[PDB]
């Protein structure tokens, strides 16, 4: 079939393909930029190759040698978000097969969308300066030349120059650390991995970090003011690495490290392999947020090892990894806490098909992305909507022990291979063939292709979610002269999921009128609550029901961390709260510099600014 993709300008795999990176960078921090080599070992895949071309995005190219000298190259005109294209003339012709080295000399532009570099003043030690990367989907471009597609997949190995005083990390087994032979101030870190990656999984943190072992293949790294709190809070880390294991089979990517980064990191976690990356805001002090630890584990499997073709299959890599997600969750603590975080997600693809509208073309499941940014494009539909149709599978074909049967097998049949939605559908057909009669019940088109909320709602089970639902319908339809019932025991036997679902239920019918929430704050205090998820949530509450003691508090969440799921709409809600607004777009003009690149441009979108 052809299959290109449409958000890589560089060859194909059909054209060449990259085998292996050696990276040798330095990291400037007064410059804000990184220098060096990558030299790719790129196989041909076709007779009589004379030229091919790589991805680029502001990146300054000193010089390409292959065989010892300097070959030409041209970068092409800039294609917006997709960067520039880098044509090389190689200067023999390779035959079909045939592996060269090309060593590309090449600085980034301290405005890399890749890159977010932190001054000592926003980090936790307020001493040394800080650098991490993000290269998921198409930042690695911003870093180095690549074939940033993940149909490809290669090995790679590194070596990077930091001020002394600083750790260099990657998505890579740690392979020593030497003073720098060419300044004693510097020491170089290397680094290897031997499994092959899309090019998206390089990933690169450069800071004040310490280390603290937290099981037998995992230490938790962060500033030393964290330390302490991340060994606590991920300490059921290789619990779940276990359960992963027996639901996908073997972890082959030998260490499980887990990374705490400064606030203003954009995601709740990053699957970069050996490494997963992960927020601050998870730092709750009871544990209760380790679904996402849960999720990034999952990806060592679903994701990591299949991974999808191009980006329009992306629901591919979330939908499988949600569900092997909540799979995790429902062996630790049950079966009705699975269907009740599985119900939480058909919520939650609610509420973003009602914000997309209910016939855009990104609530579809497989969605075309030419054209478009998959930074803009990103959105909960492939994670609920991939997560609801497994559901509905698992449902249809007898149940989950027959469904995680097949995930294991589909996991061993496209390890280490890049697919497509139709790819994974063939192999469906073939597991279940037994079960075809059932599997032609499915309205695929639907499914797949067509926009909105799926075509039917799998069966949950309601048991944890009816206290959230009826106090939430008290709440909603209660009058003035009712507010007197409620009390702090009405929260009494609720867990912290059963409160964050209170108030998800709630949001959704928001506003409130303004007695309403603040009877809730005298009765329940939300104010003083520090898990991020329900504090998220309450803030929205009261700015969506306009009550102006809450804006200094959703400016300070909005400001203070930089994790997209709340920033966004915190953002959101106060530039359409009119008592706000005006300070909403004050503060992003005033915060924009020091911002991640891509929240920075997401929010400023958001609000219709610069
Ligand atoms: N490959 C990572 C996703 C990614 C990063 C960069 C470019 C493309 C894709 P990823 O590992 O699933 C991150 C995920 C991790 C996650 C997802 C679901 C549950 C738990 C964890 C996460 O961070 N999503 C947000 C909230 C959110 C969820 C779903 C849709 C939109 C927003 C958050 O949690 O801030
Ligand atoms: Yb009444
Ligand atoms: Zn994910």
């Amino acid at each position: 079939p052809e299959i290109v993709d449409t958000c890589s300008l560089a060859s194909p795999a059909s054209v060449c393909r990259t085998k292996h990176l050696h990276l040798r960078c330095s990291v400037d921090f007064t410059r804000r930029t990184l220098t060096g080599t990558a030299a790719l070992t790129v196989q041909s895949q076709e007779d009589n190759l004379r030229s091919l071309v790589l991805d680029t995005k502001d990146l300054t190219i000193e010089k390409v040698v292959i065989n010892g000298q300097e070959v030409k190259y041209a970068l092409g005109e800039r294609q917006s978000y997709k960067g520039s294209p880098m044509e090389i003339s190689l200067p023999i012709a390779l035959s079909k097969n045939q592996e060269i080295v090309i060593e590309i000399s090449f600085e980034t532009s301290p405005k890399s969308s890749a890159l977010q570099w932190l001054t000592p003043e926003q980090t936790s030690g307020k001493e040394h300066p800080y650098l991490f990367s993000q290269c998921q989907a198409i930042h690695c471009r911003a870093i180095l030349p690549c074939q940033d597609t993940p149909s490809v997949k290669l090995t790679y190995t590194a070596e990077v120059s930091v001020p002394k005083e600083l750790v260099a990390l990657m998505s890579a087994i740690r392979d020593g650390e030497t003073p720098d032979p060419e300044d004693p101030s510097r020491k170089i870190y290397k680094f290897i991995q031997k499994v092959p990656i899309p090019c998206y999984l390089i990933a690169l943190v450069v800071g004040a970090l310490e280390s603290r072992q937290i099981g037998p293949r995992t230490l938790v790294w962060s500033e030393k003011e964290q330390v302490e709190k991340s060994a606590y809070e991920f300490s059921e880390t290789e619990s779940m690495l276990k359960i992963a294991e027996d639901l996908g089979g073997p972890y082959v990517w030998g260490q499980y490290d887990l990374l705490v980064l400064p606030p203003s990191f954009p995601y709740g976690g990053m699957e970069n392999p050996c490494l997963t990356f992960v927020t601050p805001t998870l730092l709750a002090g009871d544990k209760s947020l380790s679904n996402v630890i849960a999720h990034e584990i999952s990806h060592s499997w679903t994701g990591n090892l299949v991974t999808n073709k191009t980006w329009d299959h992306f629901w591919l890599n979330e939908g499988h990894t949600v569900y092997l997600e909540r799979h995790i969750c429902g062996r630790l603590f049950g079966e009705k806490f699975r269907h009740f975080n599985a119900l939480g997600g058909w919520g939650e693809l609610q509420n973003s098909v009602k914000t997309f509208g209910e016939t855009h073309p990104f609530t579809k499941l497989v969605v075309d992305l030419t054209d478009i940014d998959p930074d803009v494009a990103y959105s909960s539909v492939p994670y609920e909507k991939g997560f609801a149709l497994l559901f509905y599978l698992e449902q249809l074909l007898g149940g989950p022990e027959i469904f995680l049967g097949f995930l294991k097998a589909y996991v061993e049949k496209f390890s280490y291979k890049s697919i497509t939605t139709d790819d994974w559908k063939d192999f469906l057909y073939s597991y279940f063939k037994d079960k075809v009669d059932v599997l032609n019940q499915v309205d695929w088109n639907a499914w797949l292709y067509s926009p909105g909320l799926p075509p039917i709602k799998p069966n949950y089970d309601m048991t944890l979610t009816n206290a959230c639902i009826a106090l939430s319908q008290r709440w909603i339809t209660a009058k003035e002269d009712d507010l007197n019932s409620f009390n702090a025991t009405d929260l009494k036997d609720l867990s912290s999921h059963q409160l964050n679902e209170f108030l998800a239920q709630t949001l959704q019918r928001a506003p409130l009128p303004l007695g309403h929430i603040k009877r809730m704050q005298e009765v329940y205090n939300f104010n003083a609550i520090n898990n991020s998820e329900i504090r998220f949530r309450w803030l929205r509450l009261c700015i969506q029901s306009k009550w102006e003691d809450a804006i200094p508090l959703a400016l300070k969440m909005a400001t203070e961390q930089g994790r997209m799921k709340f920033t966004r709409p915190l953002f959101k809600d106060l530039a359409a709260f009119d008592k706000s607004h005006d300070q909403a777009v004050r503060t992003y003009q005033e915060h924009k510099a020091s911002m991640h690149p891509v929240t920075a441009m997401l929010v400023g979108k958001d609000l219709k600014v610069d």
